[PDB]
């Protein structure tokens, strides 16, 4: 379905650095629709629940940590196969291995500062969304180009 | 002072066309600060207030029903002489008169169509800003680049 | 020999979507040069033609259809490689399954409205290139950029 | 009218160059329709039609020798003031006194390769589209972006 | 004469905000040759040679220190009315005035960072060019593209 | 260590194609830090030198003739493991086989004329940085962008 929904957010770096524009950009021509975007200091209980499956993880900590320290964008994108399409516009985990083009292979040199956060499934996009947006912040009747759909 | 902010809005036209990442990118490059960011769909209590100067004018009626039409991207920057500096990057309010390079003279054709909307003056920005955000959603603590300010 | 040629048509979706310029530039950018160039809006003929090898193939009559609802911009590019290389600019045929950096993977969403075709043989864009466009249309003698080619 | 076109042409140091997607885009960002498009080299009558109007000045011999001496890419662009717009985007005649932002401004030095022309009033870029496409060639129907248009 | 140079370089603001590329791109895109350029952090004498005119003004002490700061990039271009062309590139001296395409209009907006330094005549060129490279790192023989001059 | 350095040279075809500032924007937006930068033309024994592990391959002729024909810019950049991220972004040896959005991949054609050299291994980096550049060409305290680094 043309309705699928993912959770991206610029992180603090990636906010410090002015790259929300540019990341924004890319989506939009992409064909994904913005239903969601708001910008927000994230607290330490959003951040430990957002972040909650990786707390037996050594990186836990300075994630939490980062991602309270400042600024973030968050935005909800809609579109035909926009979570996995969306990761893979990203990149992967560590921004070195990340191939030119995608958002960290171009901009990103330290995994703890890889730039922007993207659902990793349907699953935990919709639990993110619903972490991070109340409903009523959130486009109810999207409209695409039909020039991108068939 | 580095701390004036101005009220700038991506109008439903700009929204559609995909150009609110090219928009905030510009801004960012420049050097002013997002302090505040959100995409909503304007009720007419609203739009009527934002151009409450223009109730009498030729333009209003359609002024009012278009921005009610479809998302909108609110967003406040900061810096030294924002303002200003924000109604150049926008350009004029007929975009066909409009210098290659600034915003409309980009991307527009129709006045009424214009893509962005951008307060006139340090007093309208502190209304529009007041009328559109609530203070909790705007950055209390700025940081710039130390490389853009003496 | 760098005198291979292939055979590229922005679709009605790419044309309609304001892309024409930004994927002729990339192949300007990569050093093929332009030899034939025209907007035209095919007839069913031409269509049915140039898309002959689907005709059993389930997308062949939405295919034929979209093609001709709209104009379609032809080029012929030349040099080394061109039509493998062509293709890999290009992506693959699913956008969502294209890297990003290709065309597809950029700004496609639907296989659909995949933006633009491009010969996956030189069999074939000797075949197209006859199909779209008369000889008198095409550049006979090429000069490319001697700082492109040893 | 929001059916005004103008003539434009890549002369052969624009193409040469490589810069007919870069200029093809700006002019497809700005929101004008492409109603014609097409490469060809000028014969010298075909030049010396065109460039009638300067036969008496100095530098007609050199113009319509290098406009014959390479390919050219001619199109058709419409849409509101599209003469008087295309022409604030070209810059001005002497590429050295064109603005930053217009496309002389930002990729030429001497007049005499001054990447392209652009008609300078409706009632040559009527003469000028005549003189280079036939009515077949044209865009009967045109449709722009709601998005655009008011 | 097509040979006229200028002196630009990219202050330490302009290092450390990474517009290098982007700042040498407009001049290689504009068609001006790079005769030389290299980084270098500028020692008190070479600031205070370089910035003497200004001796006697206010902005002296902070203009003198702040260029000492950091890496500089320094670089000479090559073509015809290079000076004044540049400096329309550049922008004005207060970035929050200059135009929109331009450097400084572009990316700055404190006079005292404002990204680049730019000869202001053919006299101070050429004194400037003296006091920043020796003569062996200065190309001898340039070779634009004679698709940009007559 | 985030202080690993790699030698990156933008070759005569590189240069004559005004590549250098898209080249070296690259790199600045990945995150690397410029700490050495200078344009010389290469003499043989340079050239020679610096490839010397192709003395006994077909190609080396001519690769040693064609670096030393025309200007080079030469480059080190610093930052964790910027090696083998430079050669990713740079594509692979064969510039048809490059990904779209590598540097080879977006503009070369041909093997010979494959516009940037960068170094394969940090001991051929450090032992090429010593070939081409003096010790007080180089930064010594190197200060990239916390935010990107943890
Ligand atoms: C796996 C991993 C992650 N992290 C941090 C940065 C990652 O963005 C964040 C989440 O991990 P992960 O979900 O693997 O990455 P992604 O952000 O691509 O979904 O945890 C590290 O700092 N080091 C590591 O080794
Ligand atoms: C003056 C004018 C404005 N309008 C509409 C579009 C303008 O954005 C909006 C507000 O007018 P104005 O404040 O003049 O423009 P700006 O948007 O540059 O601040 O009113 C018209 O449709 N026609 C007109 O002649
Ligand atoms: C294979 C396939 C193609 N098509 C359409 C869009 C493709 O551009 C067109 C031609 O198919 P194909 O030649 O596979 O793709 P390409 O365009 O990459 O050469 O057919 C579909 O709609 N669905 C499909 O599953
Ligand atoms: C006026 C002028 C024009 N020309 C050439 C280049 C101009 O494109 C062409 C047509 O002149 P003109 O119509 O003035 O310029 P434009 O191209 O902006 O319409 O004539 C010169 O070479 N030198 C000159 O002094
Ligand atoms: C005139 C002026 C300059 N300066 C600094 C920044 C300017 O780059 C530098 C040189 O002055 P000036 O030569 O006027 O500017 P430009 O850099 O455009 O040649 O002096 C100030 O800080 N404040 C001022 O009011
Ligand atoms: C291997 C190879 C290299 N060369 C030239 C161009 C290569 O840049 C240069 C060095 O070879 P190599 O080190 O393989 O390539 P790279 O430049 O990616 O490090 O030699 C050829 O001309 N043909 C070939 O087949
Ligand atoms: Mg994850
Ligand atoms: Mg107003
Ligand atoms: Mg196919
Ligand atoms: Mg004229
Ligand atoms: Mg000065
Ligand atoms: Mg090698």
């Amino acid at each position: 379905v043309n309705k699928e929904r993912t959770f991206l957010a610029v992180k603090p770096d990636g906010v410090a650095r002015g790259l929300v524009g540019e990341i924004i950009a890319r989506y939009e021509k992409k064909g994904f629709v913005l239903v969601g975007l708001k910008q927000l200091v994230p607290t330490k209980d959003l951040a430990e629940s957002h972040y909650a499956e990786h707390k037996e993880r050594p990186f836990f900590g300075g994630l939490v940590s980062f991602i309270t320290s400042g600024p973030v964008v968050a935005m909800v994108f809609e579109g035909k196969g926009v979570v996995a399409s969306a990761r893979l516009m990203i990149g992967v985990t560590n921004p070195l291995a990340s191939a030119p083009g995608s958002i960290r292979g171009d901009f990103g040199v330290d995994v703890g500062r890889n730039i922007i956060h993207g659902s990793d499934s349907v699953e935990s996009a919709n639990r993110e969304i619903a972490l991070w947006f109340k409903p009523e912040e959130l486009l109810t009747e999207v409209k695409p180009n039909p020039n991108l759909y068939e």
